[PDB]
């Protein structure tokens, strides 16, 4: 797993990692209406998926393989899209705080911190955009904000339990549109 | 004060921040043989030098202003070229580690850590290349590797520490890495 840090894959004024852009655009072109996108295990193992993530047109690949490589990408990032410091703070507030809008405002504040490269917020924004576009064809792909949140929150925060429930809902709301 | 983090100013495959490249290339074009480069102050204050670090061709400026803007840039980076995490560990090393080669090995390992974006090490390498290029015209600019280390180590590490055998070691490694490029 040689995948560089998000901050090493691109920098402003670019808006997202170029590899993540290729994956998202190919997946959206080929699987926007696939009733099982992101919920089916393809036949490829991590080593094969990583070969795809190390270099040519991703549209040539099976859409279920692209979906698995997307997940592999989020898993292999040296640091998760939502850094551990941010997740740790949100989780330790879990019993004391229960306002979703407060969690959302705090997540935004924490992830835009000066100590955290801007690329993390930018990538999160790009992923939320992708997840939201999928939810607009939910009647066909069955991926609504809630399902998308349950699938990807563990990859974005990098957790496998009851504390997590607050994090999942945050993503669900942010997918559906919010601050 | 508004200078973005090194990790936000560029990313691979670029090798250094574009602004730093402009400064270095202009300084090398106009001052490679200047015998007081980096050793005299220009008349501009920090606010004016920061003004320059936004926006034109930098070759248009007085070379002594460019040299001061170069220093201003290193000082205004939100985190120094050599992050404090690295400096703290290096300064903490015991006297039994008397080997410059060991300090260098640890600097590379610590600064290449996944917790530190590759841009910091890349920027340091670009600066060392510049410092090495200067030391090769020492017969005219009077700049050797050691003096360049003594001048710029406080800007690269940005570390208030009392002079010790640890501080001497960090200056020494920078000296070695300049002459080794």
């Amino acid at each position: 797993s040689t995948l560089p840090d998000l901050a090493e894959q691109f920098a402003p004024p670019d808006v997202a990692p170029p590899l993540l852009i290729k994956l998202v655009e190919a997946i959206e072109k080929k699987g926007l209406e696939c009733s099982t996108l992101y919920r089916t295990q393809s036949s490829s193992n991590p080593a094969e998926l990583r070969q795809l993530l190390d270099c040519l047109d991703l549209e040539m690949f099976d859409v279920h393989v692209l979906a698995d490589a997307f997940k592999r990408y989020l898993l292999d990032l040296p640091n998760p899209v939502i850094p551990v410091a941010v997740s740790s703070e949100l989780i330790s507030l879990a019993p004391e705080v229960q306002s979703s809008e407060e969690y959302i405002q705090l997540l935004k504040k924490l992830i835009r911190s000066p100590s955290i490269p801007h690329q993390y917020w930018l990538t999160l924004q790009y992923l939320l955009k992708h997840f939201f576009k999928l939810s607009q064809t939910s009647s066909k792909n069955l991926l609504n904000a809630r399902v998308l949140s349950e699938l990807f929150s563990p990859l974005l925060f990098r957790f496998p339990s009851e504390n997590t429930e607050h994090l999942i809902k945050i993503i669900e709301i942010l997918i559906s549109t919010k601050w």
